[PDB]
């Protein structure tokens, strides 16, 4: 269970950092 939950949690965090770098490069284009 913990293996599964941690895997899903890192998948979530990776998607989150994807969106963060994405908004970052968007703002960069606005610059």
């Amino acid at each position: 269970e913990k293996e599964r939950q941690n895997r899903l949690a890192e998948e979530r965090a990776r998607r989150e950092e994807e969106e963060n770098r994405r908004k970052a490069e968007d703002e960069a284009r606005k610059k």
